[PDB]
């Protein structure tokens, strides 16, 4: 899977072309703020779907593979 820097660091260049293997993307930062959980969840799968280009995402919850709560973590297709 090839996501853009948009992707992860949220600006940058906009073509996918930065591996990240098998795993999860780390869109970094999406989840950060005051906004409800629903919301930043929202934030967050669209993130990963309309910029990542995967399939979904979700916040940290502070798990090993989504260990900050101020990221969102996105599933490729």
């Amino acid at each position: 899977w090839k996501v853009s820097e948009r992707c992860l660091k949220g600006h940058g260049k906009f073509q996918a072309d930065q591996e990240i293997g098998n795993g999860l993307a780390t869109a970094k930062g999406q989840c950060k703020g005051t906004d409800s959980d629903q919301k930043k969840a929202g934030k967050c799968d669209k993130h990963c779907t309309g910029v990542c280009l995967g399939s979904g995402g979700s916040c940290g919850d502070g798990s090993s593979q989504k260990p900050n709560k101020e990221d969102c973590y996105c599933k490729s297709k």
